[PDB]
């Protein structure tokens, strides 16, 4: 159908501490650890933002979630994160900007641009397919139905212990939220909107 605002206007359709979580300047941000949660639940649908990076930020988007407090076993994640900053040596694909989190690489990396540029992503959520689109890039495509294993991915590589649910039995239906400040990188959005498939 048509676009709208993720959190509609002043994030009037957002769960959130407004503590933690302010627009400035057109500008969404956070300056504690928390979540911001959709107040309702999507399926179908294609996810538009803007976000821009410092060095070493690590973040995500969080699709599909069916419990917002206990929510990182119970989600899908679309990592963003400074592929620029090289801290943890090579580092792993799924840990990537684009990738998701934990289960599947992107296809290239530094698609991400430098910190201090703007990006801008696409996902889209068709019930167990998400795509992941950055800088105008298809970087990733999942089917949800390979991942039969909470343990290991089907790129050979071990899911982290604290994601042991399998992908493929994941529910496709559930709040979208992004992701706190957890150390000194900072992370911005802009433009968050959503619309249905
Ligand atoms: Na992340």
């Amino acid at each position: 159908n048509k676009w709208k605002p993720l959190f509609g206007k002043n994030l009037e359709n957002a769960n959130y501490n407004p503590e933690v979580w302010s627009e400035t300047d057109g500008v969404l941000g956070a300056v504690k650890d928390e979540s911001i949660w959709t107040k309702d639940e999507y399926e179908n649908f294609e996810l538009d933002l803007d976000f821009k990076t410092d060095v070493g930020t690590n973040s995500g988007v969080v699709v599909y979630c069916t419990d917002t407090k206990d929510w990182i076993p119970n989600s899908v994640e679309i990592q963003i994160a400074d592929d620029h900053c090289e801290k943890w040596g090579n580092g792993k694909p799924y840990e990537k900007c684009g990738a998701i989190y934990g289960h599947l690489g992107a296809v290239q990396d530094k698609v991400v641009k430098k910190p201090g540029e703007w990006n801008h992503m696409r996902i889209k959520c068709a019930g167990q397919h998400i795509m992941v689109i950055l800088n105008g890039k298809k970087v990733t495509e999942m089917d949800m139905s390979k991942w039969t294993s909470g343990t290991k991915n089907p790129d050979g590589s071990d899911i982290p212990s604290w994601l042991p649910k399998p992908f493929a039995e994941l529910p496709t239906k559930g709040f979208i939220g992004l992701q706190g400040k957890h150390g000194d990188s900072l992370i911005w959005f802009r433009n968050i909107k959503i619309r249905s498939l």
